[PDB]
């Protein structure tokens, strides 16, 4: 297979949209409904592209960096956020760097594919 991915969105018809592709592509792909449940899926140990959504309820996308840098989870993985022209600043400083890239919100399915094979290359190498 092509490599791991987890997608985190709280909306599941983007997470099933986005296994879908992928699946097609050649990935396998896990989901992930939450910030919390992002967190809860690297501790079972993860390495790959995480497809991470910036709006979310509650913990939002820089949250949830913010916790993968606090225990320490971020070794493995690049993480693109899916994003929109909305979309809510980090109020920590510097988040940024832990971003490899980001996909704009509605987005097309080679757009998609692209990326994440793009980044997979990135893990797969360092
Ligand atoms: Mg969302």
């Amino acid at each position: 297979h092509k490599g791991d991915v987890m997608i985190v969105d709280d909306d599941a018809h983007v997470r099933i949209a986005v296994k879908t592709i992928l699946s097609d592509a050649g990935f396998h792909i896990i989901s992930a409904d939450s910030g919390g449940q992002c967190i809860d899926l690297l501790k079972k140990g993860f390495s790959g592209v995480v497809l991470l959504d910036i709006m979310m309820p509650g913990m939002d996308g820089w949250d949830t960096i913010r916790a993968i840098l606090d225990n320490s989870l971020e070794q493995g993985i690049a993480i693109v956020m899916l994003t929109a022209k909305n979309a809510p600043d980090a109020k920590m400083i510097g988040l940024q760097e832990y971003v490899v890239d980001y996909i704009t919100k509605p987005f097309d399915n080679e757009d998609l594919i692209e990326k994440t094979t793009f980044f997979m290359g990135f893990v797969r190498n360092q």
